[PDB]
């Protein structure tokens, strides 16, 4: 099972990771997790950092400039995704794709149904072979750019309700992990 945790920076995905983790694994199941974006392993993430903090010239003002860096470091990870997979029962991802379509959409000022959504579809899981998620997990917290976090937000809470790329589920800072482990279990 493949199972991505999404949610705004600071919304404690980590902890939700960490959480699940030990619930699959007290369940009896194995587990293994990654998280993306891939800085200090993947060139790609780690220019689109950068660009955030005013490097490489007008890099940060397209948006999907930084899509396709964020896009291209997943698609370097695919075959450790996919090896991941068959070497675990669970395979858990501190974000994926849906992170691309949600700031992507929230700074164009666009929703879930929209351009940027489903044009990260394409790329991602279409034309770069990422595998999609049997589950994407929405931590959707109250406190965590302030402006564009809330934004980004709003339409990943969409993207779960669209069922953008799967299903999905949506919890809270509290939420119990042994219970959210069995709901995801097959
Ligand atoms: C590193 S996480 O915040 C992230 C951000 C964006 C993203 C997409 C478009 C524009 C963008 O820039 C900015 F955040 F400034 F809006 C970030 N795309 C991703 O795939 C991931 C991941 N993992």
């Amino acid at each position: 099972m493949l199972i991505a945790i999404e949610g705004v920076d600071g919304a404690g995905k980590r902890t939700l990771v960490e959480k699940l983790s030990g619930a699959f694994r007290a369940a009896g199941r194995s587990v293994a997790t990654l998280a993306f974006p891939r800085y200090g392993q993947s060139v790609a993430a780690d220019i689109a950092a950068e660009a955030l903090h005013g490097e490489h010239g007008d890099l940060a003002s397209s948006v999907y400039a930084m899509a396709t860096l964020f896009a291209l470091d997943r698609a370097g990870a695919v075959h450790t995704i996919q090896g991941l997979c068959r070497g675990y029962d669970v395979v858990i991802l501190d974000r994926y794709v849906a992170s691309n379509a949600a700031y992507s959409a929230a700074r164009l000022h666009e929703n879930a149904a929209g351009k940027a959504a489903a044009w990260v579809q394409r790329i991602e899981f279409a034309r770069l072979g990422l595998p999609k998620p049997d589950w994407q997990v929405l931590l959707a917290v109250s406190a965590e750019d302030a402006e564009l976090q809330q934004r980004t937000g709003a339409v990943y809470a969409e993207l779960a309700a669209q069922g953008w790329g799967g299903r999905w589920l949506v919890v809270g800072a509290d939420v119990d992990p042994g219970r959210l482990a069995a709901t995801l279990a097959p």
